[PDB]
C-alpha cells in the first residue's frame, strides 16, 4: 500500500497473508474454512496465515492452517485478468473470535463514489521498494466506470472497476494483490492489477466481488 497508513494490529480481522515460505499475497476470510483471493495468486503450497498483523513476529493472535484444495474462477484469463478471483478451503476451520473475523459477501454491487478500505503488507513505494512488516491500510473510494475506461483503454471488463486517486499517490501496489477491498461492511472488491502504483491518471483494478457471489455460494456447497 502506498500512502496508506499503519491500520494497528489485528484491526482488519478478516485480513489473511498467503504464504508459501514467506508472504507472497492477501486474502479475505469470508467464513471458518474458505478465503477469497485473487486468481492471479494461484500456487500450490499454501499455508494461509490468520490473525497477522507484523509478518515477521509471532505477536500471540497467529492462527496457520494450510490450504486443502484452491479453486481458480473457471473462466480466468491469465492475460487480460478477466475473472482474477481464487477460492482457497482451510484443511481446518479457524477459530473465530475478535481479532479472526469473517467478513460478509455483498448483497448489492457498490457504487462509484462509496468509500473502501484496502489493506495489505505489499510495497509501500511507487519508485523503488520497502516492504512492510505491519499490516497497512488505505481508504479510497470506488470511481466511475467511465473514468476507470479512459484511463486504461481497452482493458476494463464488467468484472472490474476501479478505486483510488487520480491524481496519484495513494493505491495498492505489490504484494497486496489478493486482499480485500472492503465497503460498508462487505467485500466489494479484490487487489488484482494497475500500472506501477500510485501513478497519476492510473487508479488501481480490482476484481468485482458483487458479480461472482453466486459461484461463492454454490462451490463452497459442493466442496
Ligand atoms: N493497484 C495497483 N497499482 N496494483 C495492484 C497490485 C499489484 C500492483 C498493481
Ligand atoms: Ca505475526
Amino acid at each position: 500500500i502506498v500512502g496508506g497508513y499503519t491500520c494497528g494490529a489485528n484491526t482488519v480481522p478478516y485480513q489473511v497473508s498467503l504464504n508459501s515460505g514467506y508472504h507472497f499475497c492477501g486474502g479475505s476470510l469470508i467464513n471458518s474454512q474458505w478465503v477469497v483471493s485473487a486468481a492471479h495468486c494461484y500456487k500450490s503450497g499454501i499455508q494461509v496465515r490468520l490473525g497477522e498483523d507484523n509478518i515477521n513476529v509471532v505477536e500471540g493472535n497467529e492462527q496457520f492452517i494450510s490450504a486443502s484444495k484452491s479453486i481458480v474462477h473457471p473462466s480466468y484469463n491469465s492475460n487480460t485478468l478477466n475473472n482474477d478471483i481464487m477460492l482457497i478451503k482451510l484443511k481446518s476451520a479457524a477459530s473465530l473470535n475478535s481479532r479472526v473475523a469473517s467478513i460478509s459477501l455483498p448483497t448489492s454491487c457498490a457504487s462509484a463514489g462509496t468509500q473502501c478500505l484496502i489493506s495489505g503488507w505489499g510495497n509501500t513505494k511507487s519508485s523503488g521498494t520497502s516492504y512492510p512488516d505491519v499490516l497497512k491500510c488505505l481508504k479510497a473510494p470506488i470511481l466511475s466506470d467511465s473514468s476507470c475506461k479512459s484511463a486504461y483503454p481497452g482493458q476494463i471488463t464488467s468484472n472490474m472497476f476501479c478505486a483510488g486517486y487520480l491524481e496519484g499517490g495513494k493505491d495498492s501496489c505489490q504484494g497486496d494483490s489478493g486482499g480485500p477491498v472492503v465497503c460498508s461492511g462487505k467485500l466489494q472488491g479484490i487487489v488484482s492489477w494497475g500500472s506501477g502504483c500510485a501513478q497519476k491518471n492510473k487508479p488501481g483494478v480490482y476484481t468485482k466481488v458483487c458479480n461472482y457471489v453466486s459461484w461463492i455460494k454454490q462451490t463452497i456447497a459442493s466442496n
